[PDB]
C-alpha cells in the first residue's frame, strides 16, 4: 500500500509516498531517503494513517 513519510528537518521539509508491502519495507525506503538527504531526528510511526514522521 502507500505509505508516507513526513520530513520536519532544519533545511529539509516535505512529505514523501512510497509503495511498499508492508510498513516495517516502507521504513527501511524512508529511512534509506532520509540517508541521502542527511535527515537525523526522531522518528514515529502511526499505523492508522501509515505515515512515518521524522523530526530533527
Amino acid at each position: 500500500d502507500t505509505y508516507k513519510l513526513i520530513l520536519n528537518g532544519k533545511t529539509l521539509k516535505g512529505e514523501t509516498t512510497t509503495e511498499a508491502v508492508d510498513a516495517a519495507t516502507a521504513e527501511k525506503v524512508f529511512k534509506q531517503y532520509a540517508x541521502d538527504n542527511g535527515v537525523d531526528g526522531e522518528w514515529t510511526y502511526d499505523d492508522a494513517t501509515k505515515t512515518f514522521t521524522v523530526t530533527e
